[PDB]
């Protein structure tokens, strides 16, 4: 089975974590032991092809800088996550894609943007922003919801597709 790291980044109320919890664990996360294992592991099949969907989430209200690198550097593919009710974090999704292309040295690698906090109610920032945030970029866009376990699954999925290609 291909094993795929995945970084998810986030802002920080966001939740990178509880969409990490959710699709792997099928839980809201926000209690659980912490640095733990560092890195999450599932066994999904995408695309119709069976591959390891290991899910590596970063920290979000920690100003994480020396160990952000860290997670890039070993990681492939960057799942950014960003909160429809926070628009602070619509200005997070930019500055962090910055900081994988200086680890990862490269321009297109792997990365999706997905609108977490969509089911809640209150949208700052309407679709149309969160999509042409990833079209900048030249990456899908799903919309999810950590508490509502929807499109995580999508979100993650799509990720892993353009580590595939690389
Ligand atoms: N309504 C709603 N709330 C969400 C969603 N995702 C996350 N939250 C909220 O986010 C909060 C947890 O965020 P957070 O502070 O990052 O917790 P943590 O990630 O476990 N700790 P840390 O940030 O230190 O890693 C909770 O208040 C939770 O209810 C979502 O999709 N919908
Ligand atoms: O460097 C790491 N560990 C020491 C050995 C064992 C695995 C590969 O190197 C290691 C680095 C990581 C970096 C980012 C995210 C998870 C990691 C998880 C890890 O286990
Ligand atoms: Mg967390």
């Amino acid at each position: 089975m291909t094993e795929y790291k995945l970084v998810v980044v986030g802002a920080g109320g966001v939740g990178k974590s509880a969409l990490t919890i959710q699709l792997i664990q099928n839980h809201f996360v926000d209690e659980y032991d912490p640095s733990i294992e560092d890195s999450y592991r599932k066994q999904v099949v995408i695309d119709g092809e069976t591959c390891l969907l290991d899910i590596l989430d970063t920290a979000g209200q920690e100003e994480y800088s020396a160990m952000r690198d860290q997670y890039m550097r070993t990681g492939e593919g960057f799942l950014c996550v960003f909160a429809i009710n926070n628009t602070k974090s619509f200005e997070d999704i930019h500055q962090y894609r910055e900081q994988i292309k200086r680890v990862k040295d490269s321009d297109d690698v792997p990365m999706v943007l997905v609108g977490n906090k969509c089911d809640l109610a209150a949208r700052t920032v309407e679709s149309r922003q969160a999509q042409d945030l990833a079209r900048s970029y030249g990456i899908p866009y799903i919309e999810t919801s950590a508490k509502t376990r929807q499109g995580v699954e999508d979100a993650f999925y799509t990720l892993v597709r353009e580590i595939r290609q690389h």
